[PDB]
């Protein structure tokens, strides 16, 4: 009943999920300038493997690549966590203009793209769903976009979204290490917030890097070369699948820098 149409768009998720009005929800607009330096924070870990990716699929609200998550080879650490999140899976958000696309914006702009690495604290919950109820359940690296020169690693994951470029196809996805998705920088911005899509649960731990990556403009363009419909329907490209920045409500924003 959700996605992101004139109909059901993130504006009109609220009379299905009311929390969409709540008081820790996500993205948000990042004010550089109010963001509070936290120099006790731990480093930021990402602990990632080669080979622990299992498909890539076209779910209808994005293409998400996910993770063999039965043990502790693929977390992040440090920052503002209290122990090890594993990873689940990745996903992204962008828009159909070159412009738009992020969740995030910080001090108003928006990038192209927005990739999600979604952890969950496995130590103590026995399912990510369950994960997902609890404030101290998730944590969501969060990496921006821009356009410049072509990313190597990304052609590996743009090639492969020919196959999946219908809703609810999937394809094997193997031995594609998210750490060639990061930038050089640890640096990041840090609050309590929520999942950006249904059911919108306040349980994640929000870590946005301040460096983004850069892609070429035709690797975005095979991101918005994937559709929101099957293979029987009338195609409708999947692009601005992302919801804008929701009310602060007085929560904090860390920094792990100085800007
Ligand atoms: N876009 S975001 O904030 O990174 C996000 C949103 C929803 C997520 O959960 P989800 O994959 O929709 C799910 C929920 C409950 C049970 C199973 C799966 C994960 C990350
Ligand atoms: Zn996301």
């Amino acid at each position: 009943g959700w996605g992101y149409g004139q109909d059901d768009g993130p504006s009109h998720w609220h009379k299905l999920y009311p929390i969409a009005q709540g008081d820790r929800q996500s993205p948000i607009n990042i004010i550089s300038s109010q963001a509070v330096y936290s120099p006790s924070l731990q480093p930021l870990e990402l602990s990632y493997e080669a080979c622990m990716s299992l498909s890539i699929t076209n779910n209808g609200h994005s293409v998400q690549v996910d993770f063999n998550d039965s043990d502790d080879r693929t977390v992040v650490t440090g920052g503002p966590l209290e122990g090890p999140y594993r990873l689940k899976q990745f996903h992204f958000h962008w828009g159909k203009k070159h412009d738009v696309g992020s969740e995030h914006t910080v001090d108003g702009k928006s990038f192209p793209s927005e990739l999600h690495l979604v952890h969950w604290n496995a130590k103590k919950y026995s399912t990510f769903g369950e994960a997902a109820s609890a404030p101290d359940g998730l944590a969501v690296v969060g990496v921006f976009l821009e356009t410049g020169d072509e990313h190597p690693s990304m052609n590996r994951l743009t090639d492969a979204l020919y196959m999946v470029r219908f809703k609810g196809t999937k394809a094997q996805f193997s031995c594609f290490n998210p750490k060639s998705l990061l930038p050089a920088s640890r640096h990041y911005w840090t609050y309590p917030g929520s999942l950006t899509t249904p059911p919108l649960s306040e349980s994640v731990t929000w870590i946005v890097l301040r460096e983004p990556i850069s892609i070429s403009e035709r690797q975005m363009g095979k991101f918005r070369s994937l559709l929101f419909t099957s293979e029987d329907d009338e195609r409708i490209h999947m692009v601005n699948n992302f919801r804008p920045p929701q009310p602060l409500k007085g929560r904090v924003v860390k920094a792990s820098f100085r800007a």
